[PDB]
């Protein structure tokens, strides 16, 4: 009875603050930091907060397999600031694109505009 | 084919901006004031909404439009806040793209919401 949202974020300090804002405005939240722990909790996301640069590679580049797992708004949410990136990550399946560094209030009105 | 509809009163930028989202192979239809919006909100499959109009802002009849068709909206506009993107999003707005912008970001963005 809680809209599912999944973090994929190797930056500690930003999710664990992240975390508690969304956990705090009502949502049940999944903690990932590696591209090779995304798949088993994909399916259990309404919507997925992802970062590109993690540890092991590049999510853009998975991001249309996962699609294919289940088709569940994306936002990348990324230091990847250019136009080129933002491109790169949108054709490759993503529903929007908001650089670090953000405002929580603008993420939780992108959040809520995907899961209307 | 899929149909855009421009709300933008900035002569020139529309001028610009309509050459190659046509040429891109999308028909347009352009508006240049809130009158003019609700007999074409209809045919559109994706709104590319401007704020600051002549006749007020679009923001205020959003959620109006909403009513009459969900389509999918990007607003563009120079209001570049936080709080004017939060505003513009809540009231229905399914994207919200900065002035300036680059046309590549816009036609990605456009492609996000009709797929």
């Amino acid at each position: 009875m809680k809209q599912t949202l999944l973090l994929v974020e190797d930056d500690k300090n930003l999710a664990d603050g992240l975390l508690v804002s969304l956990e705090q405005a009502g949502y049940e939240c999944l903690h990932v930091e590696r591209i090779a722990d995304v798949e088993p909790q994909w399916k259990k996301a309404d919507l997925v907060i992802l970062e590109r640069q993690l540890p092991d590679g590049d999510s853009v580049q998975h991001l249309p397999e996962w699609k294919k797992i289940k088709d569940v708004p994306v936002i990348l949410l990324t230091a990847l600031v250019t136009v080129k990136d933002k491109v790169a990550g949108l054709d490759s399946g993503a529903n929007d694109y908001l650089t670090k560094p953000f405002a929580e209030a603008e993420l939780f009105a992108r959040i809520r505009a995907q899961l209307r």
